[PDB]
């Protein structure tokens, strides 16, 4: 005669507010706490003698008991990077997508953590049911293929977590997004949407992906030596790219970087890329190739393009270095960057090096632009509104997206590390802080 009704709703940033990387979201539903990512952050300018950084969940652990699962959108570093130094900690469950589960395991082996994981593979058809709540998922279209939005399903209706996304009418497959669901997801009722923020200062659309392709070949086919593309190893679509364009302009294809070639490998087993027969090189044998029939896609050590970049600039490099007349395209902003980006291009204008410009008519992110952010506010019709991954000008700029789409502008929440916005069935509160930070792994 009675059926279970949920109370008590918390929802905690552990990490992606006030910052461009590091996802961490907690929620909490009565008892029963879910994890929805967890990222890293490559360290800041101001930063020395360190790796990555991490959140503190020390949160969680003093909660640890009630840990129902951790959830993951996408197997990115900003989704994942921190997930291994989460397991050495605490122990729940792992959920995520067929690449985004390899993508984990293999984190694991190369750290060597031979704890017993349980990893849950799901898509967007799985419903996993806990005691209070059951947590279902979508398809987004982001850089990376099988990426999910997660939705946790309440008494008071849904708490959406996006991951980032953004919408590409050029990306097909396993970069579908899911309308039709996020269409049903909205129409049943959202109580809370956790939204990317990155892009919400951009006007318009991210331009399309078949244009972007289209305008790198464009400057692929103009550069007369070696071309150096600098990106993340989790930017699959940039990577595929390049591929067709190396094929069209009769050059080969090399990785520089221990994340490319192990993220690589294991999409590449899995069949998520179109490879041509002779098209991939060992970086060994780059050199005995004309300057002209080369690409060299160098990510970093630990998955950083622009310190990778930097040291091949400075000739610091261990295994390739910049040579005068090399043509670079960086295929990476953030306040937290932007200072070893400058650096790294005056670096390598020293060195005699081309770097191909910016097409202004180009803009091109993982991220939704207004459009994109205001499509997701409007098929997902929430009641409060939680813009998370940004600085806090860019949690600002999508909260005035979201009232511009008719969410109330008082159920807007804009949150730093560590607070909690509560509900108890009568009114959504930010009356409270839990401990949070950066911690610094080296």
């Amino acid at each position: 005669l009675i059926k279970k009704k949920n109370k008590d709703i918390r929802i905690i940033p552990l990490g992606g507010v006030g910052e461009i990387a590091k996802n961490m979201y907690i929620v909490e539903v009565d008892d029963e706490m879910f994890m929805l990512d967890a990222g890293l952050m490559f360290p800041e300018d101001e930063m020395l003698g360190v790796d990555i950084v991490i959140p503190d969940i020390q949160y969680v652990i003093e909660n640890k008991e009630r840990l129902k699962g951790i959830f993951l959108t996408a197997g990115h570093e900003h989704a994942i990077g921190a997930v291994s130094y989460v397991l050495e900690q605490i122990d729940a469950p792992v959920y995520g997508s067929k690449l985004t589960i390899a993508l984990v395991k293999e984190a694991m082996k190369a750290r060597n953590i031979k704890k017993k994981v349980r990893y849950y593979t799901v898509n967007h058809d799985s419903i996993m049911r806990f005691k209070n709540v059951n947590v279902s998922f979508f398809n987004t279209t982001h850089s990376i293929p099988d990426s999910l939005g997660v939705c946790i399903h309440t008494s008071y209706g849904s708490i959406v977590y996006t991951g980032e996304f953004k919408f590409d009418q050029s990306l097909h497959g396993h970069y579908a997004p899911d309308l039709k669901r996020m269409a049903e997801i909205g129409d049943e009722g959202v109580f809370a949407l956790i939204s990317d923020s990155t892009e919400a200062e951009k006007p318009g659309y991210n331009t399309p992906e078949n244009i972007i392709e289209h305008h790198m070949y464009d400057a692929f086919a103009k550069v007369k030596g070696r071309l150096i593309v600098s990106c993340y190893a989790s930017n699959f679509v940039r990577i595929q790219q390049v591929l067709n364009i190396a094929s069209q302009l009769n050059r080969k294809v090399s990785f520089l970087g221990r994340s490319l070639e192990s993220s690589f490998n294991i999409a590449r087993k899995m069949g998520y890329f179109d490879i041509p027969k002779d098209l991939l090189i060992p970086i060994n044998e780059v050199e005995n190739y004309p300057k002209n029939e080369v690409i060299i896609i160098a990510t970093g050590m630990q998955g950083e393009p622009v310190e990778a970049l930097s040291q091949m600039a400075r000739k610091k490099h261990k295994i390739m270095n910049i040579e005068e007349g090399d043509s670079i395209f960086l295929a990476i902003a953030s306040a937290n960057m932007e200072v070893i980006i400058a650096d790294t291009l005056n670096e390598l204008v020293r060195a005699g090096a081309h770097i191909i410009p910016n097409n202004k008519k180009i803009h091109a992110s993982s991220h939704g632009c207004m459009e994109e952010l205001k499509m997701m506010l409007n098929i997902m019709k929430p009641e409060y509104f939680v813009p998370v991954q940004g600085e806090f000008k860019m949690q600002i700029a999508h909260a005035k997206l979201a009232a511009e789409t008719g969410v109330a502008p008082e159920k807007i929440f804009l949150v730093e590390k560590g607070d909690v916005i509560s509900y108890n069935g009568k009114d959504m509160i930010l009356n409270e802080k839990v401990q949070s930070g950066n911690i610094l792994i080296d």
